[PDB]
């Protein structure tokens, strides 16, 4: 909530109009009070100025005493339930009004030794009252600056009304007297109008019937009253308290009685914790989902439905308690040798020329609240779908993997569930996957970890890479080539999973048209060959000094926000210092997913 | 809110009953945790305890490693919404099991130095299990105090239910199918029994009809089922938003589609400024009177609604916004040459010798929004209501007193109001008035002030009073004698306004009785001469010295709470040094006016 | 200082005019920098939007990559040499531009729902660049909201020079060699035209003397170039810096040496305790007075001097020490019982009957540094100067008063001087004197204290008098009647001292003509017999209660400030009930002086 006031800084004692009004932003503004007037740095005991307590404009009352000098007002008013207070907001000069004998001088007594136009109370018909600033003296007196107040009328064939189109119900069981009144502008015999006033009006008892529908002072339609169906006023309109434990699912409607037309509804103050957790429908009915994260705590919910008829507020409270199965995290850990594991992904390397069935990973750590041994377990195989199968183990978690190429990485979500029923309560985290190998010319490639954790707003480098034993690392070189993947874990919708490919919109297309728009399934966007004359326009590269894989600051997102999720692409590899955009078959590998998350 | 643990200190790693239990004042507590627990000073890892989030009490995980030493829980919980937490409020010590070989020793390997009985797990049939404690060593060892868990089992024909009355309801078309179920003990074939736990049950159309009324394990007549008529559940409970100005009256009533027989209604938590504003009737329904003191503001209140069906609680807002005819006060000053005029009561003077009708005061203050012209005027006349007579200019507040006696003081209720309608608003306010008289033997007794502002928790004394011109103050003498009167002002209801007099009960007699039940109509409890030898007895009493009227601490009330009101009594006075009890009609005043206020 | 941005919300990658421009009240602006950069809650790495250090306008930068979202600028600036930061005073939303094929669709293959205009680049000549916001889709793909940017160029016989008069000086010794050149618009061969941007321009040796005074693009007498006289530049100015000790005169003119004509001066951010106590003339020299109040301390001084060829900026240093003679008060106190004196002007009764040569008061305290015997005194009388004479003792103080009449008061203004020469310091005070009488009818009016000091913005009333033994009270009427004086102390100049009287222009005059145009040298703006249906509306009056005279708030004051000085009336008295506007010679007196300031 933010105010000013504009106004009219000098005046006189006869001074009858609004001398300063307010511009706010924010809640509409109430219960206006003057709290202070000084004058000349002094207090001001008497209530010269008054304020209208619902707009806040301000006034001279008329029966006060109005010494000469400038008043400085401070003003309080409310915004939405809060008090707000603004000291010396207003200021204004009351002037001595001129000697006696003007007139638009009584025998050449005062003289005058400037002019000046005060205001005058684009032309418009009616009467403009002029006010003068003079600066006069008697014969011999020292000069004083004094208002001429109402100096001038000057006085300038006559419609609009605002709004021109209006409603009157047709009468019935619900509502057998009906009328209508328009506001006052700037065949039928049921219509009538005030002669001073230009008012529009209709009694009861008018007969007309829904879908039925010229002033002389002649304004040819000037007006339109539309007969139309009655609208039922809102009645009954409430929710019981809710009761309930955390991470559930909770419907919360209104209850059955309600009545009340064309209705629409929004929350009035929610709380901050509560925002994006409660989803008010065009019933008015509320969802609150599994999975929420409403804190533990109690709280007080409105909702305001609104139709023609008027507005109404309805108030429940809302307590949420723990869950007995309220838990946040499991970890598998890592076979790398990293620690703190939870500085990590979870990832696990087979090693080179090992097989799958050797590494079945099991958790490790949980806060479920009746331990890691209380959860149960679900997998769904997200990389490699063409390829590669997972399952698990449904009591103790055990990960089994099969089909995962040599080469390649793979991504599994895992799901933990403690509980059961209305109140289970479920985790959702990826496991990684690295199947190494001895691929072309003796290359060992592998990242560790193999999972780079990176903030899309912030980018960043993953690790240096192991080449393998022997490898020159001065004549090695390394860039993304093709087969790219998007997986979104927590991201926006739009955030659309799967392959890159020509004729499917997906976050990938969209990441590359960003990029460019002739990109289409290159290796451009992801290449450093490609773009060593920029590098910061790529949306990543990897270095060839290094072979880190480099992902730029700010790119990976789209309107509806920053990506969350992993992405994988093919990487290819040159022993002889050239660029590796040609490299055969053996020299392909997808060593690395990055996982993107404005959390890391 | 507050609590503590009591149960069993010294514990071994076989234990599996509750090792400790919370004792706890306030709200039911619920979702107990254990946040911390550290074992020798040091963080212990593992979940080792367990605690019930409900109750709260503390059992042994037995998965969990118990190393031995002395065990610290750290505790939290909630109670009505708010968050507690409890350092170090359980302590367990953990012990060492005794070795192997001893029975309830293997080949006399084992010596014992010390037997204790731990626990035993006024006699009562049923199995015990007692623990012992003992300090043992194998030949040529260090002694060991250890724990003898389960040592041994001591195994001592047959009934109580809790409670042992029980109602089940009649069916019909708003409860087709109804049952009963009683709770496990410590002519119709409808009832029956689960032959191991002895629980009494009935299964839907039993057939028994409203009004209608011995087990073997021969335990006759322990249980009584009452066919009942069915009771409505509390449905539809719900209050509308409630939006008003200040001061106002205002009836909350419940929605009309309310279900629900037999209910009781309480506030929940109800906000300390509305505490003492809000009435909730026997119906649930709420009233807010006409000149109530809510503070601008907005507020949740919260009403619960309980039958034997349940309870359910329901939620309003109610939002008190500023009424332009709010004010607080007005003044008539004083007479008496006294200021500020705030810091005494509004009191006037009619001189020795003088007129009633010469003195008809007009207000000169107060803080009503639209000025003093604004008000509007009542009076009432309070004393003497046997000869006085009041009466007011509606528009100026000019008040005429006759009939006024001299030598006495008069007081009247002033009330001012500021609008018209639902939202006027009223201050109601004492203004007295002293008809001095030169009396006999030429004494001209005036208290300056003449109303005594004492607080009647601490009393206090009033200022001395001028005797007359001439009055030898040496062998002047000064007490109250009759003529008590007693006027509530904004004291409670118990404290009845009128006249000290036989087979009367009000305020008066009250405190008559407070000094001695046989103090009757007597000056007594307000007589000096009566009261010399413990002036410290006296309600009140005049000194002999200054003649200063002194009212004692604390006396002035009764069970209801303290005066607020004013006493007049008429008080007599001789100019010979003698006890004025006798003094003639002529030497008979009533110059002084007692105003107790808890403000004062 | 205060600054806020206005400009375009929406943009797209290819704009390229100023996106958003500050509106600032305050100093100028200067050094603005860009702090910082979000994007959708997280920090942008990249300097996408630049900003003009001089303007504050903000821009895109062209090379940088530029993601969709909206970006939030925070921006950092400095006005009058203080440092502002303004956390995310600037929001941009870029936006993606729309799909390749739209036209001003490539073969129907996106569909487009909305159609909105973005911006354009009343009507003007020359090109307008039109964008649009679309929201566009591939057939089968969710929609999305774009940027059409550049979309429609619309282009629509040709001048103002702002200023359009100029001016160039004569050639000389000081100035061989003068040009001129004008602004870019919107019989003599020397001024010649730059065909492109319109721009008038002279070259040196043009041969223009002093006094010596049409283009096609034909526009006739569009600029005007005057030839003048060369105006000096502003040079060698400097002040010395200055010590010296406090209440001195000080004059700090600039070094002699000073060039520079026409030239005007101000301060530059002077310090708080030198405002109001350094003046500036016409020539650019500062004077303080002797008497002055700035404090003991070191202060740097900044004057800017300007003419047409610029600006120069000079600094001093002020060092104010210790006056050995430096002292704020003495008092002579009072001789009517009244303690601590300091709380009551110094003020003399004459007792009644006495004699003035009785009563020749001396002075009795001082904070002057070598004690009172160190000062030296003088005297001025103030009241009554057609009657009343004063002198002083130049060593002791002792003041004689003689001529004072009976029943009146007067006023003198004491002078105490420590030390002598330049170093000089001088405390000037009133001294008031009341010569007391039983004037008719055994009134002895006696006001204590006589001196009402009273706060002319706050107004009060003074203390209740002593009427004489036997009067009474009950019949006494007392009121302002005529003869009116006012004495200025340390107020305004235009509080011109003097009595009230027909055709003289003085402050009392003044007060009369603000109560009513029509009072002339009446009473009616002091009295309560004139103003008793509305006693606010009097400048002043004595209530017929207790007698105190009652100054009304605020209206002791004109347009240049509050009253500082002191006012005295003759009042009339009735001893019969009685109005005294007619009382005789006799029943006159002045027995009260209103001593008004704000400072009480
Ligand atoms: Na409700
Ligand atoms: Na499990
Ligand atoms: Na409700
Ligand atoms: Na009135
Ligand atoms: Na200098
Ligand atoms: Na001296």
């Amino acid at each position: 909530f933010t105010i000013y006031y504009t106004g009219m800084t000098d005046i006189g004692p006869s001074m009858t109009g609004v001398i300063s009004s307010p511009t706010y932003k924010g809640g509409t503004p109430y219960d206006f009070a003057i709290t202070r007037i000084t004058l000349d740095g002094e207090p001001f005991s008497d209530s010269i100025f008054a304020i209208d307590s619902e707009t806040g404009k301000i006034t001279l009352n008329s029966t006060s005493n109005t010494p000469v000098g400038l008043y400085k007002l401070s003003v309080a008013c409310y915004s939405n339930n809060n008090r707000y207070e603004y000291t010396d907001i207003v200021e204004i000069n009351m002037m001595k009004p001129v000697p006696d004998g003007i007139k638009t001088t009584e025998g050449n007594h005062i003289s005058i030794s400037n002019y000046t136009i005060a205001s005058a109370m684009n032309i418009q018909p009616g009467k403009y009252i002029l006010s003068f600033k003079l600066t006069t003296a008697a014969t011999g007196e020292d000069p004083e600056k004094g208002i001429f107040e109402n100096a001038l009328e000057i006085n300038v064939r006559p419609l609009i009304y605002t709004p021109d189109e209006g409603k009157i119900e047709e009468e019935g069981e619900r509502s057998p007297e009906t009328t209508f009144q328009s506001n006052i502008p700037a065949n039928t015999d049921k219509i009538t109008i005030d002669p001073t006033t230009g008012v529009l009006s209709v009694a009861a008892h008018h007969g007309f019937k829904d879908g039925e529908k010229s002033v002389k002072a002649v304004f040819e339609n000037v007006f339109t009253l539309n007969t139309v169906e009655f609208i039922e006023p809102i009645a009954n309109f409430g929710y019981a308290d809710v009761n309930d434990v955390q991470a559930v699912e909770i419907d919360i409607n209104k209850n059955e009685n309600f009545k009340g037309d064309e209705v629409k509804y929004e929350f009035v103050n929610l709380p901050t914790d509560l925002q994006g957790e409660l989803a008010l429908d065009l019933d008015g009915n509320i969802a609150i989902k599994k999975g929420n994260k409403i804190p533990v705590g109690q709280y007080t919910v409105q909702v305001m439905a609104t139709n023609t008829k008027g507005s109404e507020t309805a108030t429940f409270t809302l307590t949420i308690t723990a869950n007995p199965n309220y838990f946040t995290y499991f970890r598998y850990g890592n076979n790398l040798g990293l620690t703190p594991i939870e500085n990590y992904a979870d990832q696990f390397r087979i090693e080179a020329g090992g097989k799958l069935n050797s590494v079945k990973p099991v958790p490790t750590a949980t806060d479920a609240k009746d331990g890691l041994s209380s959860l149960k377990w679900e997998v769904e195989l997200k990389h490699n779908p063409n390829n590669t199968k997972a399952t698990i183990n449904e009591s103790t978690g055990q990960i089994t993997i099969t089909g995962l190429k040599q080469g390649q990485c793979g991504m599994v979500m895992v799901t933990a569930t403690a509980g059961e029923g209305k109140t289970a309560v479920s985790v959702k985290q990826p496991v990684f996957f690295h199947f190494s190998m001895i691929s072309d010319s003796n290359v060992q490639l592998e990242y560790t970890p193999f999972v780079f954790q990176v903030n899309p707003a912030r980018g960043g480098e993953s690790i240096a890479p192991s080449l393998g034993a022997g490898i020159d690392k001065s004549t090695f070189r390394l860039d993304y080539r093709r087969d790219f993947f998007y997986y979104n874990i927590a991201g926006p919708d739009s955030h659309i999973s799967g392959a890159l490919a020509q004729k499917v919109d997906n976050f990938l297309s969209e990441m590359w048209n960003s990029y460019d728009a002739t990109a289409g399934t290159s290796r451009k966007p992801m290449s450093y060959f490609e773009n060593t004359t920029n590098l910061s326009k790529a949306l990543g590269y990897i270095d060839q000094t290094d072979f880190k894989v480099h992902i730029n600051p700010n790119l990976w997102r789209n309107k509806d926000g920053y990506a969350n999720g992993a992405m994988i692409g093919q990487i290819t590899y040159d022993v002889t210092g050239k660029d590796p955009q040609a490299a055969t078959s053996g020299a392909r590998v997808s060593p690395i997913f990055i996982w993107f998350d404005t959390k890391f």
